[PDB]
């Protein structure tokens, strides 16, 4: 777990490491991100859709599709 607090949390931490990498493995199926998608990750990991959005753009630009 290694949670910073019993309730409510900020960016970074173990949850942050998984919100990011999990998206890399879970958004492969669906190329297009959405507020609902960011919101789901934001809620389970305790991060804000804005920070979540930062990864979403990053994972899509790093993976790339066709060249």
């Amino acid at each position: 777990g290694s949670h910073m607090a019993r309730r409510k949390r900020r960016n970074f931490s173990k949850q942050a490491s998984e919100i990011l990498n999990e998206y890399f493995y879970s958004h492969l199926s669906n190329p297009y991100p959405s507020e609902e998608a960011k919101e789901e990750l934001a809620r389970k990991c305790g991060i804000t859709v804005s920070q979540v959005s930062n990864w979403f753009g990053n994972k899509r630009i790093r993976y790339k599709k066709n060249i």
